[PDB]
């Protein structure tokens, strides 16, 4: 059977026969006895729930990206199989060409009834909830994601247990390791994916994020970014810890039954029959093999940075660390681990050579370093690469400083937006 091509939604007409089969679908599923497996419920439930919290979903380790495709997977075969459109192929968001929600999800009707992709109460994608250029652009944010050569780094590393001591770093096949987050999160994940979410709103910010129909055009977008990453060159992870777990049970097909996939079973869209209306050809970009074997040992766990006793980034005040290198001193990542980040802050920005900085600095600051933002059990963590900002910045000498501002969320008051606090920061300087 010839590959079903997954399109992007901009342009598509309201009844465009791939569109027109989801919100079919949707409307189809929250019909059904939203108890049963075979539901709209049902279905996200696998993801999580608004009170239960996470079940299945991975957030914050290297099972990201092959589980969600297979989550998405999971339901375009439903829809093909209830609305009886065989060659259905699940429409994707492209949020760095068109940063405002798409039509057919904004409509409250849909030919004169209800629509069923509309969810009440989103937050528009505007002011402080924009999709701005630090958090999908194509040069700031989209361009570093697909020069990241190794996987890890690129869709978050492996998973870490901290409910032990010392904290255990994945060394089995156990399913329990895909839930467990802990992992050091890449640009992918913790800027446009994260952000996307938060900024959303209603169901999008939490563990029953699914609920929201466009949770499939979003994550259908992060699919074809890792696609085209493959078809750059880009090379998977190769530990057998990544490439033999499997997810007993945890998707449901079409009759509602529970079936395992693996993450060996989900490398290739191909063999899953889809393919993307654009994928670019390989790109021959040399791979640095010293730089992944030093990587390799940094996430199976150098300066570090975090000076004080209860060190803490608010809104006005930042939590500034000085890094003090050897003379002369390429590349420079930062390492912020177990980062507390309390109810009222919606995300984290990151400075160099800028301890005064504050929520009102503007992100085209040349001290601007990227956005970060977690999905609010285990803590978050993640790498941030400070060398185009160090570059940018003429660092002088072998010394500089990060500066973590705490963005509140819009409205709260700054004095009761509490603050956060990273449990370390290392800074290490990759050959």
């Amino acid at each position: 059977a010839p590959l079903r091509v997954r399109r992007n939604l901009h342009g598509m007409k309201m009844d465009d026969p791939d569109l027109s089969a989801y919100r079919e679908f949707v409307g189809i599923m929250k019909g059904k006895d939203q108890t049963q497996a075979l539901s709209w419920l049902g279905f996200a439930n696998q993801h999580g729930t608004l009170n239960g919290g996470y079940k299945y979903c991975p957030h914050g380790d290297w099972y990201f990206l092959p589980w969600h495709r297979g989550f998405v997977l999971m339901y375009e075969r439903a829809v093909a199989a209830l609305t009886g459109y065989k060659t259905f192929a699940m429409p994707y968001w492209n949020w760095t060409e068109d940063r405002l929600l798409p039509e057919a999800f904004t409509a409250k009707t849909y030919n004169g009834k209800t629509n069923p992709l509309y969810v009440p109460n989103r937050n528009e994608l505007t002011g402080p909830y924009a999709l701005t250029d630090a958090i999908v652009g194509q040069k700031e944010v989209m361009d570093k994601i697909y020069a990241e050569t190794n996987f890890e780094v690129f869709g978050t590393s492996r998973s870490v247990d901290r409910s032990v001591r010392p904290p255990l770093v994945q060394n089995s096949l156990d399913p329990k390791w895909v839930p467990m987050g802990g992992g050091n999160q890449g640009i992918l994940e913790r800027t446009p994916h994260n952000t996307v979410h938060n900024n959303i709103g209603a169901f999008m910010p939490t563990a029953a994020s699914p609920r929201d129909p466009v949770f499939m055009m979003h994550h259908g977008n992060i699919d074809r970014v890792w696609a085209t990453w493959n078809a750059l060159g880009r090379k998977n992870s190769t530990d057998p810890l990544w490439l033999g777990m499997k997810f007993p049970n945890n998707y449901i097909d079409p009759q509602g039954r529970y079936y395992t996939q693996g993450v060996s079973d989900l490398l290739s869209t191909e063999a899953l029959g889809y393919r993307y209306d654009v994928m670019p050809r390989a790109d021959n970009k040399v791979v640095n093999n010293a730089r992944a074997e030093h990587l390799l040992a940094l996430f199976k766990t150098l300066r570090s940075v975090l000076k004080g006793e209860h060190p803490v980034a608010t809104a006005v005040e930042p939590l500034n660390s000085a890094v003090q290198f050897e003379a002369g001193t390429t590349e420079v990542v930062a390492l912020i681990k177990n980062i507390r980040i309390p109810y009222n802050v919606i995300s984290i920005r990151v400075f160099v050579n800028l301890p005064n900085a504050n929520l009102d600095v503007p992100e085209t600051d040349p001290h601007f370093v990227t956005s970060l933002s977690f999905l609010t059990h285990a803590l978050p963590s993640t790498m941030v690469n400070l060398t185009d900002t160090l570059k940018a910045l003429n660092i002088r000498d072998d010394n500089f400083s990060i500066n973590l501002v705490a963005v509140p969320q819009p409205g709260v008051a700054v004095e009761s937006s509490g603050g956060v606090t990273p449990e370390s920061i290392e800074v290490a300087v990759i050959a």
